[PDB]
């Protein structure tokens, strides 16, 4: 009935995938029948992840509280089913905007405000508050062990272990185990390093992780046990793998969770990681193969699709479909023509903001659809498919965006407060949307027989909707509308019917996308590329 | 012409006197001529201490524009003749407060907002701009090293030392050489574990100042430079000593501002330290005594009054009166009577908020108005002197300030805004006053013979005035307005004429007294004290 | 004419490639005219290597003076001509075995004695003794900066930095800078973690050798300089190169030699590596290729025979011959047959001890003499071939040396004090150490590929030719091409009817260098590439 805390950190360097290990980790409990739910602290000062660029620490994962956060809570939310919403995860920003908020207002009581007690006090409520009502909370701390910026939240979780006890508590540290080609040997001297150090900050770890290009020796293990007063069958090694998914299977493989369930007395069966190997399966076993073209401004930083490129992957699995993706500059297009469009079997524009590169995402949607490629759009993807086929079939010369150029004739994507007409008449009488919301899907749709329902829920992360005032005219020119939603029925969904399969939407459907239960939209977006790809296999 | 820097740290333990030392030394560089000044950087998260009780890190101190700091920046006025400013002293919260509000309108363009750079890089643009403009700035670091919470103040001075140059930045660390009697002998141990902690931060300390209850011997001084790589001539001994008027001496004596203007390539002449030899001269030789009481209600951390109890010294100073201050809790005269008061040649109430001990304040005031001992009243002081004169003289019964009984039938003290009669009534047609304000001295008066000067500028911190509403009524029994200000003519001073000294301010003359210049308030007060105690010794 | 002083550590991980580092550095001041040198101190507590297994030491380098030291003097006399000795190699075993001696004596006079002062004290005076009279000194730490063991040694060169002064000596830091996958990058977190731990010790790093398998680029050298105080200019990328001989080019083109001799105020001209870039082009540009086997019972760890293995490189870059080295393991020789020697061009025994996998060296050299399959034996490989020499031709069955059976009839190997004749008969500790001189007999293949007289090699062995035995072996066939010394002890032996066929009792893998190489490997090399062009057509 107590809550058990799994603090999980890292060392030697930052790019170790904690966010990966504890999910896997989530998996395994959540396949022994336990109540998990895992959180992300993050030690930058932005209060959260809406100010920041898709380029700096990859896409902006949504909840569907609408809550805007690390994009790890998109592998958390891929492993296992608990819902994450605004309180699983929080920047040192948030923390001391919440705690100088607090003190101008006179909360401390003419106190000096402390970093101890008063910033960790604070990171410790956020904690409990996130973890209480389960029966395992994984705390993943982001930094590495050793900088400045995650000392406070490291203070904070030693705190919580002495105050809840160590028959509840535990710290999993992962660790870089580097192979020299010089010795031929993997090097354990940074783990002892930085075991040293997270202890000189007061903690002893519990479980080492070893992250290596290959399994780490048993010999290396007993040695790491030697220096860190851990056992050693809590010395783990997670070699890089071609596949996340085997991920909870080498995990459980080496007794790990068996190992956390004694120390937290935990009384449950067996893991079942059935549902893990049929995916690892599916994907192991392709009948097909596709190239699907993702055309962007962000490719120098392919984690700024992360949910897109993984919910194509899932397409994939459900059609054993074997995916290709080929990251392509939009700026490439405007430069060099649809030259570089050639030899794909389906198209996929994402989201993005900005003017830059944006013609030559209309040029793309274009392409795909007078050629009668699949064609996928999502968000910034949906607006260029609209401005595409107002201006080159509803023959509105530089329809555009208002977000791009705000005084055009033809505003077919504008925020709703800017709606106009070619005329600049206006209806009689910022508002991001976020998160979770219904949507109604026109009967005869290409969506509507997808979904196989009338409603479904998405979730969005935009402020420039299709323009209503300007939409009648499309419509005539032969676009349809496949879904609406809310009070101002705002156009969701909108499709082009002389295509093989050519769709595209407001929302992010990429957020609900897993690798278990797949998404209907990108199923059907694969399965639409392997016909495609069959058809000129002639 | 370039700016040169001295960053001053603390190890060991908190309370070595810093400030102290920073202003000692700031005081030999400025008797050699230079243009010197000093800031102090506080790791605690209030965005400044206005919202700190007296008790939690003593008096809050006020500068002439108004910003309420650190009582470090007492020692600074106290030593130096540079005026502090807003830009003297700032916090950890005022960086992540300045940072946080950059960052959520925008002004970092999408990047990740990090301790480094963007927190370092606000500490450094700060610490420029108060020293901009000096031949020599001391920047000193609150806190301890190895402590979690300055750890971005060091790692941003690493960095200015780096831009800078080593011709123009010095590293100055004070720490604890501690006396055991087991072996009596001093011990550097601490010493050169703290500097081993400053280095793995990355600054390599280039002057040791030695704090102990005791000089530091040849011995021990070689033995810290040997460990530390640091010269022998730069390991400064500075022991307790029985007046800090001493200090910039002693470390003259060994040649500390030598070594600082060698490094900085600095040709000016010897310190001339004639105006604390004087200083030292007048303390050492007194030619009478007497015993000023100081009843407050903070009593229990003497540095509430820090500022205070400098200024009598002063005072005593200048009529070459040895001072005893003896401090007596304004409730123990509310439990035990005016029995605690008596052998008092002067009474001193200081300023204060709150209700509890402020009846024991009055009964203060009144004590000392009916045996005609010296008084001397300070913003609440004053408060409490104007009620007692209302409720005894003027048969205001349970006259009162709003602040304590909102709503009593005399509110002779309150805040502007609610000023009324007896009747409820009102005039025709938070508002803290802090800073430098022009007072206009009334002729004839006691203050206008000491001040010796029409106008005079003194610095306020106070939000309830007098009632001027009911004022007049006061007068007509007897009392006298000394001074006002300000359009609405505010009441600043007031005085008993039938008395031999018995004045009280509604500003804090405590903050401009020095000990070269004293203050002719206070040094009317303790001569008036020494008069009193040679009367009463027949 | 004031000594400079190098001092080089390491983070992070052991094996980092200090002393090819340091030796790389010294070969770039060095051709600027300077006199340098470099000395080795390791944190083990062997007083030296003279005792360590090669099987997990690496081989014992042999200097000339006769000390045993470790293998990274052989780096430092391949890359630098200045010779190493004693001087310029010691442990942390000797040193506490100094200071027990001096403090059981009486020499500190009833002080108490410390790892401070008196450690590190004994740790500066070696130091100075082996680095006087030299332009530049580069001093190699051992271990890993972070690790107890090395500790005395990190805070012995921070006093001698403040001694001596900034303006005399420098810090070089290597570390690692790992590649991630996950990301595409490589990572700066471990250098300033390690140099955090450098300046906890008191040590402030001047100049950062950043190994990677990989270029560390300009943004990654900008952001180490930014957390380290060391400027952009003295953050140095040293990737995985292919040949080690690159190293110094490597480092000239980022100007840390220039860096150097502006530090120490050297005024001397650029750095000639002509020498060095023809060793580059003659290993690039190998006109054939040879398979040579290298039959020995330590092949599970290569450094074994690091020498050795560099000297066959040698050979290789003076006739432009591409080397493949075939470790063999002598034990599978007995299990398996010879056999497994087959499709080799040449075969080398090299040295050892004790008999474990002798017996299949001993066939070893009997099968490359009775197929004409070049033979080159290296101490251990002169006895096998004697020994086959007098079992299979001069029949004396049995013929072994007495280190492997002690009371054989025909002890044709054996210490001097255990000579004896086939009935017992004898005539009316001793570990040969260092350089010595040989005579040479003319008309021996030895004498015209040395193309002098007499020569000069180092030994490290115990066992003997026994000369009783000796002249029964000649009249059956075999010559003795070299001997040393009042004794007259066989130094080289040789079979005439074979096209190449010189087993030897130095190392003269201790003299071989890339430059210069070496008559004897040059020879043999030759002599394996003639062999397999025979066996083409
Ligand atoms: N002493 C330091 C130095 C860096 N940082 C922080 O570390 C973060 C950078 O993280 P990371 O990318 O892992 O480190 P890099 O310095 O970029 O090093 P690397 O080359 O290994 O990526 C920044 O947010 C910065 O605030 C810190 O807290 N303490
Ligand atoms: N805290 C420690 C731990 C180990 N050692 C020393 O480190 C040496 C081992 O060096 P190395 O092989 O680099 O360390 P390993 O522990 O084997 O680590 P790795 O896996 O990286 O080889 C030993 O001689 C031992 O004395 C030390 O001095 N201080
Ligand atoms: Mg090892
Ligand atoms: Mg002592
Ligand atoms: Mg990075």
């Amino acid at each position: 009935m107590t809550t058990n805390y799994i603090f999980v950190t890292g060392g030697v360097v930052s790019s170790l995938g904690k966010g990966i290990a504890a999910a896997s980790l989530a998996a395994i409990l959540e396949a022994r029948g336990l109540n998990v739910t895992i959180m992300k602290l993050d030690p930058y000062i932005n209060v959260d992840p809406g100010t920041m660029s898709p380029i700096q620490h990859g896409e902006v994962f949504v909840t569907e509280d609408g809550a805007e956060t690390d994009l790890d809570l998109g592998h958390y939310e891929r492993f296992i089913r608990t819902k994450m919403s605004r309180r699983n995860n929080f920047t040192t920003g948030r923390i001391y905007s919440d705690v100088l908020r607090k003190e101008r207002r006179g909360d401390y009581l003419g106190a000096t405000v402390q970093v101890i007690p008063h910033i960790t006090n604070a990171i410790k409520e956020r904690v409990l508050e996130g973890g209480e009502g389960h029966d395992v909370v994984l705390v993943e701390i982001g930094g590495t062990v050793g900088d400045i910026e995650s000392l406070p939240f490291l203070e904070a979780i030693r705190q919580m272990a002495v105050e809840i006890g160590r028959e509840h508590t535990l710290f999993m540290h992962l660790t870089l185990v580097p192979y020299m080609a010089a010795s031929g040997e993997v090097k354990t001297k940074p783990t002892q390093h930085s075991v040293k150090e997270l202890l000189s900050i007061g903690i002893q770890p519990d479980i080492l992780i070893c992250r290596s290009d290959r399994a780490v020796p048993a010999n290396e293990r007993a040695k790491i046990a030697l220096f860190c007063n851990v056992p050693e069958k809590a010395v783990i090694s997670l070699k890089d793998v071609d596949s996340i998914y085997k991920i909870p299977g080498l995990l459980k493989s080496q007794g790990l969770d068996d190992y956390i369930c004694k120390r937290f007395s935990l009384n449950c069966p067996e893991a079942n990681l059935s549902e893990w190997e049929q995916v690892i399966f599916e994907e192991a076993n392709p009948v097909s193969e596709v190239t699907i073209g993702m055309v962007g401004k962000y490719i120098e930083l392919p984690d700024a699709y992360k949910s897109v490129i993984e919910a194509l992957k899932h397409g994939g699995l459900k059609n054993r479909v074997s995916v290709n993706i080929k990251l392509i500059d939009s700026q490439d297009v405007e430069t060099r023509g649809v030259e570089i469009l050639k030899g794909l079997d389906a198209i996929l524009v994402p989201g993005g903001f900005g003017y830059r590169g944006v013609e030559g995402m209309i040029t793309t949607a274009r392409f795909a659809r007078e050629n009668n490629i699949p064609y996928l759009g999502i968000c910034l993807g949906m607006q260029v498919a609209l401005i595409d086929y107002a201006r080159h079939v509803a023959n509105m010369e530089n329809a555009n965006s208002t977000e791009f150029v705000p005084d055009c004739k033809y505003p077919v994507v504008a925020l709703i407060t800017e709606w106009r007409d070619e005329n600049g008449n206006v209806e009689v009488r910022g508002t991001m949307r976020l998160g979770a919301q219904q949507c109604q899907l026109v009967d005869d749709s290409l969506v509507r027989q997808l979904y196989n329902a009338p409603t479904i829920v998405e979730r969005h992360r935009h402020r420039y909707e299709v323009n209503n005032m300007l939409l009648k005219q499309i419509e005539d020119a032969g676009l349809r509308v496949a879904g609406r939603s809310g009070d101002d029925q705002l156009v969701e969904i909108i499709e082009v019917p002389n295509h093989p399969w050519f769709v595209a939407c407001q929302f992010h459907p990429e957020f609900t996308s897993t690798p278990r239960d797949g998404h209907p939209l990108f199923a059907g977006f694969v399965k639409a590329a392997s016909e495609f790809q069959k058809r000129q296999a002639k």
